[PDB]
């Protein structure tokens, strides 16, 4: 990591029990917002007469600001460092309005107190430095702070001192500490402080380009702009260009952005609201915060958005109300200013005002760790990824919608900013920016008639072009893939595992519900598909004869005669067999010659003929790496696992133009990196009807560290980990089309016994994994478990549920899927266009409410 990336982040906020906590990867610093002077010395805020006392709100809040809890968010913001190492985290002293800087600045004596209780107060709470932010020496923003012309030499003084116990205890602790300042971006600042004595003291300068602008003055402007663009309008460009003149070094700069607006109301309806008179804002809330635009302002509510090109800033007005803020684009561009000119880094205010996902301080990291000179691609994430046909050939009216991940459209595209791919013939489409949302493209796909039945999805191929784009030099994105889907809607998966005996069970198989089964499974043995068991590996598993006799009479025979009296009660259920699974030895062997695909091919298309399968399931377990030597794998079953598919399919092509019928392959793949890696996923999916990605066994036993096996989505507390969101993502991106995806449920749990009783159990370090529950499936869940002690929590940022037991063994730690996970998922599948839902396994939920959830959702 480079450049620098400092982040304040308000004293007011309880971060420990916050829900979505922070990601500290993501900057390198942390400003606390902040101390305060107190009888000439430094101290929380929670004691600060005048914050404690604001007339705003004097009831249940006020409470809260003398209990304000410093203490617990200081341990928990140097706690980030478990996730940053490299992290700084900084007391910043005073802020707007904060008084006192000029009393216990003034005479030789009040210093010491001061700098000797700022030291304290760093050493206390075990923080990397000072930042001093007084608003404004000399001239005390005009009267808001007490203020003397002696100022400008006592700020010097102060700051030298500070520089000078700050080298001295580091000399002793071996730890280089750090003293920055934020700095007025006015030419009235700039006279009011020593700049060519005070930056030697100094690491950085954090130039507050911001409130450059607002209600204040008679008319409109940006309030955080890069650029001017005109003469009166001040800018990053005009401060820095400011200061760079007085000598201060480009190497200390840093500029300054801001996670909120300047709002000026009653403004003329004239033009854009840009540059026009504006009268009373005696109503204004004079500001509003970035996660609050996005929620309500941003093309919302009437609200047009608009962009100043020339300043390179957006800005919002309705006739009347005008905003002016930082957005995505803003943010590149000031990124961009920070390399063009070699300055120290990005600075924002502040940290909570992000919207809930963070979406501007991710914005500026991405954007500061780019390498220059090599372009960035335009980022696609679905909103709505379906349109679904009505009849074999009515296609309805239908809108997809794709907010950008990366890069910010004008606010309105034009067609040759977008191509669409794959509408089929008849049918107009017209593409435009999505209603109700900033930053996100919708494809309006006309209502008509297709030329021909619509049988299997359509995949919908979205480009979006670099002109479409506000940013400079940018490249095309990755082609998004969205879905019409057929008539009949998502498929519905169910793994039957072969070795219940269905035939007397007293739990039965619900045909009504699932579009599709997966029998599981059959086997390889010297390069043949056989029954589960022939395979000796299985058969002998386990040594003890009771067992391994119920493995040699295992059911099939029965099983396959129950699944045909299925098929004749349910005539478009979808049967179908999975040759393999874990533990499945034979599959490298098999793929290596043209001679050993062609053996198992014809021996596997025989198996399917002859105990009535309607296609079959590949379930390699895993090529190239083997599981990590579960399996015999080799570098050459990438290319091998692809010549398999493309046989089988041929086969499979042939069988059906014998048959009158469509003979369906599948594989189920996993969510791991390495899969995606030892795998042509570009390659195979032509060959596929879809993949059951296994979006589940994301953690276990074989880690100690709660978290989360199987979630739709990433927690907000574990930033980077694995998600169906992610993973599904992950899969597109290598090019996958979505209607070929199917999200997988998983109705077993897994759990780690020895969890401390922190926040409910959930990512925390665990104990000794002795006695680990290992895989439960729901069943035991509900015996077992579910009351019998157990307590039932739900990570939302996840939408992930979870059990914690304090008296059990640690206590234990469960995660699983639900009926509310598995909506989710399902959810995800209607919205992202994907193919359908899959399961593992039917036997794990004899209740059937897991398989009811999917399908209340799926279906109806
Ligand atoms: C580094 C910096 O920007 N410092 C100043 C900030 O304090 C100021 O933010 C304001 O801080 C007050 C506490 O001093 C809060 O009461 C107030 O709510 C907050 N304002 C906002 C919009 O979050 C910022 C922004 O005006 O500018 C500096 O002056």
């Amino acid at each position: 990591v480079q450049g620098k990336i400092v982040s304040y982040i308000p004293a007011w906020v309880d971060w420990a029990k916050d829900e979505r906590g922070v990601d500290a990867t993501k900057f390198t610093h942390l400003y606390y917002a902040f101390g305060r002077i107190n009888n000439g010395k430094v101290v929380t805020i929670k004691e600060d007469a005048k914050w404690t006392e604001d007339p705003t709100i004097t009831e249940a809040d006020r409470i809260k600001r003398r209990n304000n809890p410093d203490e617990s968010n200081l341990a928990y913001l140097t706690g980030l460092k478990a996730k940053n190492p490299n992290l700084k985290v900084l007391v910043s002293i005073g802020g707007w309005e904060a008084e006192g800087f000029s009393d216990a600045a003034l005479t030789p004596e009040s210093r010491e107190v001061f700098a000797n209780s700022a030291l304290d107060f760093m050493n206390k709470y075990n923080l990397d430095g000072i930042d001093l932010d007084w608003e404004y020496p000399v001239y005390g923003a005009w009267g808001v702070i007490k203020s003397r012309p002696e100022d400008k030499a006592n700020f010097t003084a102060l700051l030298k001192l500070l520089r000078e116990k700050l080298d001295a205890q580091s000399t002793t602790t071996n730890k280089y500490y750090e003293l920055a300042i934020a700095a007025g971006a006015s030419k009235t600042y700039t006279d009011s402080v020593e700049l060519t004595k005070i930056t030697p003291y100094l690491d950085y300068i954090n130039l507050m380009t911001y409130d450059l602008h607002g209600g204040w003055d008679p008319a409109t402007s940006h309030h955080t702009a890069v650029y001017s663009a005109t003469n009166n309008q001040l800018s990053v460009d005009s401060t820095v260009k400011l200061y760079l003149n007085n000598g201060v070094p480009a190497e200390k700069l840093m500029v300054g952005g801001a996670f909120y607006s300047r709002v000026w109301q009653n403004v003329e309806n004239k033009g854009t609201g840009l540059s026009e008179k504006a009268g009373s804002q005696a109503g204004s809330p004079g500001t509003i915060v970035y996660s609050e635009l996005v929620n309500n302002y941003i093309n919302k509510n009437g609200y047009t958005r608009y962009w100043d090109d020339t300043a390179k800033a957006p800005y919002l007005f309705n006739g009347s109300t005008f905003i002016s803020y930082e957005d995505t684009a803003s943010a590149a561009y000031k990124a961009e200013y920070i390399k063009q000119n070699n300055l120290a880094g990005f600075m924002y205010w502040e940290y909570s005002q992000d919207s809930d996902s963070h979406e501007l301080a991710n914005t500026i990291y991405s954007r500061l760790y780019a390498k220059s000179g090599t372009p960035l691609s335009v980022g696609t994430s679905v909103y709505a990824g379906t349109v679904t046909m009505a009849t074999y050939t009515q296609l309805p009216a239908g809108t997809f919608i794709l907010p950008l991940t990366q890069g910010t459209l004008k606010p309105v595209i034009s067609a040759s900013d977008v191509t669409v791919s794959g509408i089929p013939a008849g049918i107009t489409y017209t593409v435009a920016n999505a209603a109700d949302h900033r930053n996100a493209v919708a494809v309006y796909v006309n209502g008509g008639t297709v030329a021909s039945n619509v049988y299997d999805p359509i995949d919908v191929r979205v480009v979006v072009k670099a002109s479409a784009v506000l940013e400079a030099n940018m490249t095309d994105s990755a082609p998004a893939s969205v879905t019409i889907m057929p008539k009949f809607g998502p498929i519905l998966l169910g793994y039957v595992p072969g070795w219940v005996d269905w035939t007397n069970s007293a739990y039965k198989v619900d045909a009504t519900k699932l579009t599709h089964i997966n029998y599981a499974f059959a086997r390889i043995k010297d390069n043949k598909v056989v029954k589960i068991s022939e395979d000796i590996n299985w058969v002998n598993e386990f040594p003890s004869e009771e067992i391994r006799e119920q493995r040699r009479n295992n059911p099939d025979d029965a099983n396959f005669a129950y699944l045909k009296t299925l098929k004749q009660q349910n005539p478009s259920l979808k049967v179908l067999v999975s040759i393999g699974g874990w533990a499945a030895e034979g599959f490298s062997d098999a793929a290596l010659t043209p001679e050993t695909r062609e053996e198992l091919a014809n021996s596997a298309i025989a198996f399917m003929h002859q105990y009535g399968f309607d296609g079959i399931d590949l379930d390699w377990e895993y090529p190239v790496y083997g599981a990590f030597g579960v399996i015999k794998s080799r570098p050459e079953d990438k290319q091998n696992f692809t010549a398999l598919l493309k046989l089988f399919r041929e086969k499979l092509d042939v069988e059906g133009a014998l048959h009158g019928k469509y003979y369906e392959l599948a594989i189920a793949s996993a969510a791991a990196p390495i899969y995606i890696n030892s795998v042509e996923l570009d390659k195979i999916h032509q060959y596929l009807d879809y993949m059951s990605v296994m979006t589940y066994d994301y953690h276990g036993s074989w880690e100690s560290k709660t978290a989360h096996q199987a979630s739709v989505y990433t927690s907000a507390l574990s930033p980077g980990d694995f998600s169906a969101d992610s993973v599904l993502t992950a899969y597109r991106k290598q090019g996958v089309p979505a209607s070929k995806l199917v999200i997988g449920g998983a109705f077993y749990a897994r759990g780690w016994v020895n969890v401390p009783n922190i926040n409910h159990g959930l990512f925390q370090q665990a104990g000794d994994q002795a006695k680990n529950p290992g895989t439960p499936t729901y069943n035991d869940l509900v015996k077992d478990y579910f009351d019998k002690g157990y307590t039932r929590y739900w990570d939302n940022s996840a939408k992930a549920p979870y059990l914690y037991n304090p008296d059990a063994n640690g206590g234990t730690f469960i995660t699983y899927d639900d009926e509310e996970s598995l909506k989710y998922k399902a959810e995800y599948a209607k919205n992202q266009g994907l193919r359908g839902v899959m399961f593992w396994d039917y036997s794990q939920d004899i209740s059937g409410k897991l398989l009811g959830a999917i399908f209340n959702e799926l279906k109806a």
